[PDB]
């Protein structure tokens, strides 16, 4: 197999007429299918249920954007049954065969670019470029890890000679394992997630999340159609803990991949620790866990490209990312000046029905809503309000741009992952200080640091305790290749995403030797 | 750093009057300093218990080897603060520096070659061969994973470039963590769990295995006189499950490296699963099971080179080892000529005390005996005695090379890893059924065939699912380098010893971006 | 670090609206600040002098275009404690971090792109593409010389392993060194002698030539607020030959990095090798000192391309190149052609005020002018003037496009150096006497060769001795990493500049065994 190098899908900006030209008539697609009914897919084929799922418009949630079929444990068993009959043939595809089949699924990706984009937009809230950002990931997933795992291909394994002897080590893939998929990037990490242990012959089970159910339907036409042989991928979306408690406790899972909320990757971790009964090996657990990611900037910064990264990286897709700048910390040399930047920027942003491209969209539903006002009210206890705070009219999850300050660094809102647009300011001494406040948290997912100081930036490379570092940019936006993604500590296991290392992760190795 | 190209170190044979001369004068000088006391390792000093443990000599119980201080939860917390302190500064070395102190310990091990061989002789009934073998393992695995941590070194990572950015991947390492080590191999094991995580910046504690506490020590005088840093590496002997447990579930313990019982590592990894009060990680836990491992035989195998291979594979240290062959699956034309063979040659194996270079010395320990006496009564229920069943005259823990025949495959002495002395040989109609009896155990460790159709072997090359497989050679004596050393199912995590892949898993990866 | 592969800096031509528009707009910015004054730059803080240096306008010499501080010894001294002191630490700089600043310093300078062109404008008198080439050249020297470092890092020198032993070879930086840096490449040559030696860990002292000192101090503003550390780089721009001796001859000056005239080389050359009182090393000095560089044309050449190749080399920024076409050397077959359209093509170029972009602007200096008007004094007495020879009118030092013929080989118009729009044309009989007239003078530099016979041109190839040839195009213009640039023979010490060997120059190499 020779393609071009890897490259980056670019992100649509929609700067001239012809891209926003395409967008209405995605949009005006996308709208005109709302009635439309996603079955389960398992062993090849789409397979209805009895009940069903609805999904909303979170800009405006009387509106229904699909429905979907729901699984239950039965039809979980029946995707585990497919997705190990699979395996057995799939696992011994050559390496090539299996990236070509990526390849065709990331082409078919791309001529779909602008309906993905347009159901992000209708049912997940994204603004446009948002979600084009979120599209080009997936895409991206796919063209890196079907390039990556030609890496791994037999026999990889570099190995020390023996005379009068073939030594040949070699990787081989896992089995049938479950993917627990996010909603807030539910095209890239979807696809990712999915992607990287079948490109080297796992085969998957994903749950959407419930918010964004049709759009993981979706991509799964693409599979569909990208021709994935029956059982390789199967796709459950299901309301609650019902199929993902199942397939997590299963003696016949072989591995889980998992990205979400930290409460249930620790109850994933624990339950992946156990024998289940009658289960015959040790299972892995790959958990992405989120964060509690704070910016830095002292008094040698350029403090208008700092407000501008600031923002960016708090109030992109409303707050809703692991890797979301929820602390603002500030040295007192660089705190006015900072400060007063952020506010006047942040005061600025657009909020509203995510079609119409605002700077903020809603927050993706009505439990989301819930947990970030409960976070401000929580935060109007600890620190002192100076921006937003409040809910905006519409029946939609319109949430202000927030900002507290005065916010002691042991605070609720500067210790828990509130994943909305809610920004916490921490005024310190020095950048030792800074780095001190930094590190403690629970979390060591994103970081980043704006200064023009050499040895500070040198020694935060050093220091500032987080899996992905970000120096004078915004600290959101990891590009698949480029900055390998995953966090420590309560971020999950460093499962690094868009990195070679990834796929060693759903691979075993043998050795075999031959004397002669 | 530019050294030679790793090269395995000789296993010595004996078959020189030098070499004899040599073990001899190593075993008197072992023997006339029985009864030596050795205190624990913690923060770069020997620490002394008012308690202490006792090492007999297997092959003579009556006689203590040695004695050791005995570690609690106390002296557990004092080198869990040590290990963190040195991990401080630890990890900033430059990694040619820890891997030139990892030379020098190798350099320090080689030239106290005798000595530790013959302490193996003495603490564990090795005999010399076995006991030598073992040595130049410990000493392989200090100069590979010394050269391995290299190609790891600062900044390793592949990456995707950016415009107007510099994007730089590097590993760091974990912080310290808990080794807990076997008896059977308590030099060689011993010293690779240990030193791998150590080489690439991490800190360890140890707990070597109650039977072979001596043999610990010994390897503690080399890291001290190699100079590796105050809490660096630490050595807690104890006596049952205290130290580990507290060390295993302690919230401040970053990894566990486990080799042993599958009841033990089942427990370490569900442990390892759980989040410890006031835990600030999600920990990683390394097992390695142990094996029930076949040697299958066709009947177009040389029939003398297999009952050979068999012989040394079942029976090499007492069939002690997780790679040792406990069954003996024979296609129906190989039965009768192959079991013959194997009879003759086992029913030849000379028995005693370790020290007169015997072909069998005495299972490890009064319990050991115990248990491999008691599967021998379960056996005579199962399947068809044929050589031994017994334990021999004399204090020391002498049990008879045995085989049981015809044994149905489901059979408890077919499934459960025995440990001793006892080989079950399973009679199958073909070699597509040898396959299959090979592969339904519980285990997934080493295997091997004997057959000279090329067809059968690289069948058995993608279908006998074991990490380690060996084809007309014997299946035990993984070289560092050359045998990635690890299994599948409930022998393991496949962390694969002796190869570049196993620094891999003492590692986290940072991402760092700035944007100029 | 990992950024994308080196490309060249895009040079403007000015031909969109955009451009045009941005370069007035610099025009204005930079002569609204005329008025300025720049202190020297020690030890990281601009430092002032009672005594000043005015820098004049070439195209209008009544015009000041900024003035300085005026260094002398005291200040020398200063600037080479502060070097020193700089040293022992930035010495040990990670070479990932020394070029990350490099890197900042080029995309600084990338952004003040229009400014630092029109700086040259009015203080050196180039015209528009001149004073791009030259600002893109510098951005270059930093990009490269930022990636050609990371290929010497710890520890890179490749060596013969021996049994029992580390052998470990690596580079180290010299220590504090002077940059005496020339008038005609102000910020493309002055920013790639300091930032090679500083990029691999040396600091340097650099003396700006006295016609350029504003746009060196700009080029100090950058690496300001790029962040080198205090003593790394400084500024002493000076009269006359004070600073320079001091430094030159000081016994605590590792090394000099001069380009400039030959009679100031030789002098620096002949110092260099003396061992000053105190000095406790053998000092190393780079010098490159011009040529005296032909382009042969025979009878075989495309002569349109010739003649337009010819008048480029000969009359791009006036002729003030070391690599400038100072000699045009005719095959008989080629001579009435290449000439008449030479002399078409060069009567039609455009003399004037270096901003309005003319074909030339004026020779650099009051006493540039008289050195070239000298020579054509002497040309007249030597060969034929056919073309200029003339001051042309206003205060502005213009100088017409000068054509001599029938000049002798060994004429002192076509063996000296005249740095000026002076064009000596050469008969010879045929491409052999062509080489050998070529060959025969002092210098080794630049030289070019028009023609279609491949013979000619390959047998030039390994013939016509000069550090840089090029065939069927200019020869001046040398691109940093494309065509590595130096000369032979009395054009200097052959230092590679925008090549990976350059920055050997500036390390000395150590080897550290250990013996295990
Ligand atoms: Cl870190
Ligand atoms: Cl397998
Ligand atoms: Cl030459
Ligand atoms: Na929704
Ligand atoms: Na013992
Ligand atoms: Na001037």
């Amino acid at each position: 197999m020779t393609v071009e190098p890897f490259r980056n899908e670019p992100i649509e900006t929609f700067q001239t007429e012809e891209a926003r030209r395409a967008m209405r008539e995605a949009l005006r697609r996308v709208r005109e299918e709302f009635g439309r009914h996603y079955p389960l897919y398992i062993g090849g084929e789409w397979v209805d249920t009895k009940e069903r799922m609805v999904s909303l418009n979170p800009s405006a949630p009387s509106e229904v954007v699909g429905t979907t079929a729901k699984a239950g444990k039965a039809e979980a068993e029946a995707a585990l049954e497919a997705a190990w009959k699979a395996f057995k043939t799939w696992k011994d595809w050559p390496q090539e065969d299996r990236s070509r089949l990526l390849l065709k699924a990331a082409a078919l990706m791309r001529r779909r670019k602008r309906e993905l984009e347009a159901t992000l937009v209708y049912e997940v809230g994204k603004n446009w470029v948002e979600a084009s950002a979120d599209v080009a990931e997936a895409i991206d997933f796919i063209e890196y890890y079907a390039r990556a795992a030609l890496r791994y291909r037999y026999p990889a394994v570099e190995v020390v000679p023996y005379p009068g002897e073939d030594n040949e080590s070699f990787y081989v893939p896992l089995g049938a394992g479950v993917v627990i998929a996010p909603w807030n990037f539910p095209v890239a990490i979807f696809t990712g997630m999915i992607v990287g242990p079948v490109a080297v012959g796992n085969t998957v089970i994903a749950k959407p999340a419930e918010d964004a159910v049709v759009v993981g339907a979706k991509v799964f036409e693409i599979f569909h159609e990208a021709g994935f042989p029956p059982g390789v991928v199967n796709f459950l979306p299901g309301v609650g803990e019902e199929v993902g408690a199942y397939l997590v406790e299963h003696p016949r899972i072989r591995f889980i991949n998992f990205t979400g909320s930290l409460e249930v990757g620790l109850k994933i971790y624990e339950a992946a620790g156990r024998l289940a009964p009658g289960q015959t090996w040790f299972k892995r657990a790959y958990v992405e866990t989120g964060g509690k990611d704070a910016i830095i900037v002292d008094e040698t910064a350029d403090f208008d490209l700092a407000a501008e990264g600031v923002v960016v990286s708090a109030y992109g897709f409303q707050g809703q990312k692991c890797s979301a700048a929820s602390r603002l910390i500030l040295t007192q040399g660089a705190y006015e000046p900072v400060l007063e930047r952020v506010l006047k920027r942040a005061e600025r942003l657009s909020v509203g029905p995510a079609e119409e491209n605002p700077d903020l969209g809603p927050v993706v539903s009505a439990e989301q809503e819930r947990k970030v006002l409960s976070y401000i009210e929580i935060g109007k206890n600890e620190g002192q309000l100076v921006l937003g705070g409040k809910r905006l009219e519409g029946e939609g999850y319109f949430i202000a741009p927030t900002v507290f300050t005065e916010v002691p660094p042991k605070a609720r809102i500067a210790q828990e992952e509130i994943f909305g647009p809610v920004l916490s300011v921490i005024r310190v001494k020095d950048f030792a200080e800074a780095l001190e406040v930094a590190n403690d948290t629970p979390y060591g997912l994103t970081g980043g640091v704006y200064s023009r100081k050499r040895e500070h930036l040198e020694w935060a490379r050093r220091e500032f305790h987080v899996g992905n570092l970000y120096f004078n940019r915004k600290i959101t936006g990891a590009l698949v290749g480029v900055q390998p993604f995953g966090g420590f500590k309560l971020s999950g296991t460093n499962a690094k995403t868009g990195a070679l290392d990834y796929l060693r992760l759903f691979l075993e190795m043998k050795a075999v030797a031959e004397r002669f």
